[PDB]
RNA sequence: GGUAGGAUGGCAAGAUCCUGGUAUGCUGGGGAGCCUGAAAAGGCUACCUAGCAAGACCCCUUCGUGGGGUCGCAUUCUUCACCCCCUCGCGCGAGGGGGUUC
DNA sequence: CCAGGATCTTGCCATCCTACCTCT
């Protein structure tokens, strides 16, 4: 079975690709590739147009599950102590719609006399206030909620707003109250802010808060004179909030303890650690070259950075005071970026955070928790830190003193440097411990401490392990299904390449501006940092950075209309939205009141501001571009104006445009990831090495090895001067990986050198003896390569989706439609019913001899019938009687009571009937809903071959011709064609062009297609599998930078893309030599039939069994 | 030494989820105001209320077409088949995961 | 939208380790 030979793996990561070589070779040269190709997945997107990947969008509808089935079961705990009070809750239907309200006006605005009515007054109210009780900070408890001030500084603004708006002052003017005086004197008015799509305003603006709905629930209580003990369990039911929680299996595990959690970064063994570590890392001078810290001044550096309250002690002055030496200078190896000034000496010293932050609330609070004052006092730093590590890992979902439980309470409520570190608590003790008394750094005291090596590297996940982000696991599935199949062909491979997605051929400039720009942003990140941190806010988050960057940059103003905001009701609105892919860089964030995000929502800003009344574009892109820049901000001067250019560019868009900067994390984590994991399956195959080079390497490494992927692949030009880039063909992921195959370390630096000359702004051939032996390696690789690319044994291919998993139907549910039995009766009014046996009646009454529906979508099929009654299996319809419809002539299912739009078609299956010589084809397109509503989403059903009712809509909206096929019993399934199955036409190519296929392939003569869609029933959506997608976009984008920067085959292909052929299925599926090809790993056609999906040719395929 | 990789700590910029909430929206049931109406019933603006993937599993029950709890849109070759790994860990076939070469 | 937890990337500063090439 194997034939083990000497080969090499080549592996480049992309955002939406992987190209993975196996490249056989000599001693030093290639000899054949063994299998080159580029596999192309989705990123993990199921939401094309928001780039929010599928287990993004699992993720939000479990947690929305969850938040429904919570609010339920507290709603039912409401409802439960309501009745114990005998306080009557809202009823579901029959009341006045301000009842709710007015309930809560009266209650707090007179004391009502009557029992009965009072009662039933407090349980409307209470009631409704559970079920819109506004937001709290979910870390925060109910009593903290009631030591919040009440009402809230957003209620207090509103309120004013409110007299003002309206002239009266309502007393005490609580939302209940507010809510329904606006309701009576003007009605229909609407109460929060909601997104634009004939006009009018709100009554509220700001997000409502908790401490509002529970300082109107202490009003009422006050006035109506209800008792504490009752109105503290109302107050308990009302607000009642899961605390959030971490997953235990969510934190990462010690590298050198792999049975222990990381530790949190609040412990008191991790403060001390890094303390002595930045010690340890310090050196002295001492005649030109430098020595360590010597054991007592260690000592007396490591006792004065642990013995501190705050941000004292620079490392100039750990040089001068406590180091006594004579020079600042003379203190070399601080771990900071220098500056002028002495900048790097200027930076503070790391110190005992947890420590300080514990003795300062002990400070601010000595009346509050004198008992744990002194207790804090009296212990010893291992219950010191056992303590600490109670209260840091109090979060995690799965305090060792009998404390009081307000000062349990208190001490929850502490606020802790929270993070992970790398370490677990034992192993930074022991470490802290082994440094502290032998006076070593962290590689020694590792070595001494678990008697590991110089060589020691921390364990590696292995190849089944995921990551849990999604592009990195498609990369990684890709990647371990290629090294199985190629392993257990030729196998293990010699050595691995993998490709890194990092860069550094950069001019001195772009370096200097970095490092100034890095400097900015961490001095105004630190200020910011010390006005939070006495603002309250004890760690800064970086929205709460940006927060507070935008609120000083705009002086406390919304950027869009300009009304004042604070901290807690302004909102951090992304300018591009996050379902229109936009990122969370601080260009994409404007800083906003809550009403003008909300009334933007998820609209373009100058589509938003051209509909609205409340911004004016110009007045925005105006007050963006008169900010000016002052004595220290965030930003450079150049910074400052980038700034500026890229927020006013997101301000002026006016459709749903894709994002303009685009993921590189999960480029370099996919990189560096599968790089560990093909490590770790070296460390278990006897591979005998894995190396890795930049991105900008292998690119250098083509163009000196004559290698253009245009002249590789017969591409044309896409543009009028110079020469397009490498990614117009979809094939250059596998070259480049064929290209990574033959890198050396010394090759590797010589074309860093060559790269970072040509880019420092001809040509030069690199001079060195390990780039001469490279090329006479590697003379050979283009004309492998050329032979290679002539056979078409250079794959691009997209993995298959066959589970039937995912959304079952569109999310918005819709009315049924209603039709008269005994009424004039047309094809799609038939197609539309929504009860499957009155939908079979129906077909009973058209045609008694037959199983479907074979109508017109037009024609008039029933007539008119006064005396038509439907027989049901266990009723009888009226002529009279009506029959609820779907309302649009589409698959449709229906959903909790409404109609719901059946989402997009999970495969559809081939059916080919007729005469040998000329066959007829069809598509019954199948949807995931179709075997919802079949009972074939459980076990061990085949969803390629189950059989589906009529009257699905896949058998409802299946061709005419098809389903007279299948009735006359002709039609039989010969295959299943899922979104992403590759059809090749043959080195033919296709004959049926016309119009804009015959004019893209006398540029493109494309063979390989691939199905994106299945637009009707008979069109199946085919675009070229070579060629690529983002490239058409920023073909169509480029296209008017400049006057006609493209030439022909670029309008050619930009007028061809993105919808690309829609295609005709009995046209298509006609052509000689076409075959549906189902690939291997390797990108070889799986031809024999096995247990996986294998290849099959439409026009010869023998029926399914 | 220089380049590259890895560790740890710091700084900066980001990405990916996860947990809990808010507010909107949709559909069903209602209705405060207004309009068109009325021998002749529907809209508009809000607001109230229930549900918000289809459904699955467990427990009720002082027996019901329901109350309570846990889940359900990811891991993209479904299911079946063969091999492998971790957990039902006696060379157990039941849960999760992985691979199947043209 | 909000707070806040976890995983991770890239780039610089410090330290330690590794392999590898290039000159003298
Ligand atoms: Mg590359
Ligand atoms: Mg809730
Ligand atoms: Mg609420
Ligand atoms: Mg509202
Ligand atoms: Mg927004
Ligand atoms: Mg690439
Ligand atoms: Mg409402
Ligand atoms: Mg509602
Ligand atoms: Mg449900
Ligand atoms: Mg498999």
């Amino acid at each position: 079975g194997t034939v083990p030979v000497t080969w090499r793996l080549g592996v480049d990561v992309g955002e939406r690709s992987i190209g993975l070589a196996a490249v056989s070779y000599e001693e030093d040269k290639p000899k054949e590739i063994l299998a080159a190709v580029s596999w192309i997945h989705d990123g993990g997107v199921g939401d094309e147009r928001s780039g929010a990947s599928r287990l993004a969008l699992r993720g939000m509808a479990r947690r929305a599950r969850r938040l429904r089935r919570f609010r339920r079961a507290r709603l039912r705990d409401l409802d439960m102590l309501l009745s114990e009070l005998g306080w009557t809750p809202l009823p579901d239907k029959n009341v006045s719609p301000v009842d709710a309200w007015l309930a809560r006006k009266r209650l707090a605005e007179e004391y009502v006399v009557d029992e009965t009515e009072r009662r039933r007054l407090l349980g409307y109210a209470v009631s409704h206030m559970a079920r819109h009780r506004g937001w709290r900070n979910p870390w925060t408890t109910i009593k903290d909620l009631k030591n919040l001030p009440q009402p809230s500084d957003s209620w207090e603004r509103t309120r004013e707003s409110l007299e003002a708006r309206y002239s009266v002052s309502l007393e005490p003017g609580t939302v209940g109250q507010w809510a329904g005086y606006l309701l009576q004197r003007a009605p229909g008015i609407r109460l929060n802010p909601t997104q634009q799509s004939l006009s009018n305003a709100t009554a509220f603006e700001t997000r409502l808060r908790q401490e509002d709905v529970l300082w109107e629930l202490r009003c009422i209580a006050d006035v109506q004179g209800l008792p504490e003990d009752v109105v503290s369990n109302v107050i308990d039911a009302v607000f009642c909030q899961k605390r959030p929680s971490v997953p235990a299996e969510r934190i990462g595990r010690d590298p050198l303890d792999p049975s222990q959690l990381r530790a949190s970064r609040a412990c008191l063994e991790f403060q001390e650690y890094r303390i002595v570590a930045a010690v340890a890392n310090l050196r002295i001078r001492d005649g030109s070259g430098s020595r360590p810290l010597s054991l007592e001044e260690r000592n007396a550096v490591i006792e004065a950075l642990l013995a501190q309250t705050e941000r004292s002690l620079t490392w100039s002055d750990i040089a001068l005071e406590i180091l006594k030496l004579p020079n600042e200078s003379d203190l070399t190896s601080v771990p900071e970026e220098d500056g002028p000034s002495s900048l790097a000496y200027s930076q503070f010293a790391p110190f005992d955070e947890t420590s300080a932050r514990i003795a300062e609330f002990i400070a601010k609070n000595r009346r509050k928790i004198p008992t744990f004052a002194q207790w804090w006092q009296e212990q010893d730093r291992t219950s010191r830190s056992d303590l600490v590590a109670a209260l840091a890992d109090n979060s995690i979902a799965g305090l060792l003193v009998h404390l009081p439980d307000a000062e349990l309470e208190a001490l929850e409520g502490l606020a802790l440097p929270s993070g992970r570190v790398a370490y677990s608590r034992l192993t930074l003790s022991g470490l802290t411990r082994v440094m502290r008394d032998d006076g070593v750094d962290v590689h020694n005291a590792r070595k001494t401490c678990f008697g590991v090596d110089d060589n020691w590297r921390p364990p590696l996940p292995a190849l089944h392990e995921a990551t849990g982000h999604p592009v990195v696991d498609r990369n990684l599935a890709i990647l371990r299904k290629f090294l199985s199949s190629a392993t257990m062909r030729w196998g293990p491979p010699q050595s691995i390449v993998v490709e890194l997605a990092r860069g550094a051929s950069e001019s001195r400039e772009r370096q200097a501006e970095e490092e100034a720009a890095r400097r900015a942003h961490r001095k105004a990140n630190d200020r910011i940092r010390a006005e939070l941190r006495a603002s309250g806010l004890s760690d800064p988050s970086p929205a709460d950075l940006v927060r507070a960057r935008l609120l000083e940059l705009y002086d406390c103003h919304c950027m869009y209309c300009g009304a004042p905001i604070s901290w807690e009701n302004s909102e951090l609105d992304h300018i591009v939205p996050r379902t229109d892919g936009g990122s969370n860089r601080h260009e994409n964030l404007a800083i906003t009141c809550g009403a003008c995000n909300k009334e933007k929502g998820r609209r373009p800003f100058a589509s938003w501001a051209e509909t609205s009344n409340r911004v004016q574009l110009r007045d925005v892109i105006d007050r963006v571009q008169k900010l000016k820049y002052s004595g220290n901000m965030y930003w450079t001067r150049d910074e400052f104006s980038r700034y500026k250019k890229s927020v006013v560019a997101r301000l002026k868009r006016r459709t749903s445009d894709p994002e303009v900067i685009q993921s590189i994390e999960s480029t370099g984590y996919a990189a560096v990831a599968l790089r560990d994991r093909l490590l770790s399956y070296g460390e278990k195959n006897g591979v005998a090495q894995v190396a890795v080079f930049r991105g900008g390497v292998t690119a250098e490494a083509r163009r000196w090895l004559d290698i253009s992927i245009e002249r590789l692949f017969s591409r044309v030009a896409i543009f009028a001067q110079s020469t397009s880039t490498k990614r117009l063909d979809r094939r250059h992921h596998a070259v480049d990986a064929v290209v990574l195959t033959t890198l050396t370390p010394g090759v590797a630096k010589t074309l860093a050198d060559a790269r970072s000359r040509r880019v420092s702004a001809s040509t030069e051939e690199p001079q060195s003896p390990a780039y001469r032996q490279w090329k006479e390696s590697c003379s050979g690789l283009g004309d492998l390569l050329i032979s290679t690319a002539a056979r078409d044994s250079i794959a691009v291919a997209a993995p298959l989706r066959l589970r039937p998993t995912g959304a079952l139907h569109e999310e918005t549910l819709r009315a049924f439609s209603e039709h008269t039995v005994g009424a004039a009766w047309k094809g799609a009014e038939l197609r539309r019913i929504v009860e499957p046996e009155v939908y079979a009646a129906f077909l009973a009454l058209t045609d008694p001899g037959g199983r479907f529906l074979k109508v017109s979508p037009s024609e008039d099929v029933l007539p008119a019938d006064e005396n038509r009654h439907i027989v049901l299996s266990d009723r009888v319809l009226g002529p009279r009687d009506r029959v609820k419809l779907f309302p649009d002539d589409r698959g449709s299912i229906r959903v909790r009571g409404g109609a719901a739009y059946i989402a997009s078609f999970h495969h559809a299956r081939v059916f080919r009937w007729g005469s040998s010589h000329s066959p007829s084809f069809a598509l019954l397109r199948v949807s995931l809903a179709d075997l919802a509503v079949a009972g074939l989403l459980r076990d061990g059903v085949d969803v390629f071959t189950a059989e589906l009712p009529p009257w699905t809509p896949a058998w409802r909206y299946a061709s005419i011709a098809l389903v007279k096929a299948v009735e006359s019993g002709d039609a039989k399934q010969v295959g299943w064609l899922v979104p992403g199955d590759e059809l090749d036409f043959g080195p033919e190519g296709v004959t049926t062009a016309a119009g804009d296929l015959s004019m893209f392939l006398k540029y493109f003569p494309e063979r390989h297609w691939v199905v994106t869609g299945f637009e009707d029933d008979k069109r199946i959506n085919l675009k070229p599998a070579f060629l690529s997608a983002e490239q058409a976009e920023v073909l169509r984008t480029e296209r008017s930078d400049r006057p006609d920067t493209l030439t022909e085959a670029g309008e050619i292909l930009a007028q061809f893309f993105p919808r690309c052929w829609r295609a005709t299925v009995a046209k298509v599926l006609c052509h000689p030599g076409l075959t549906v090809i189902r690939r291997t790993a390797l990108g070889q056609p799986r031809w024999r039939r096995g247990h996986l999906p294998y290849s099959w040719r439409p026009w010869s395929a023998d029926p399914w069994s």
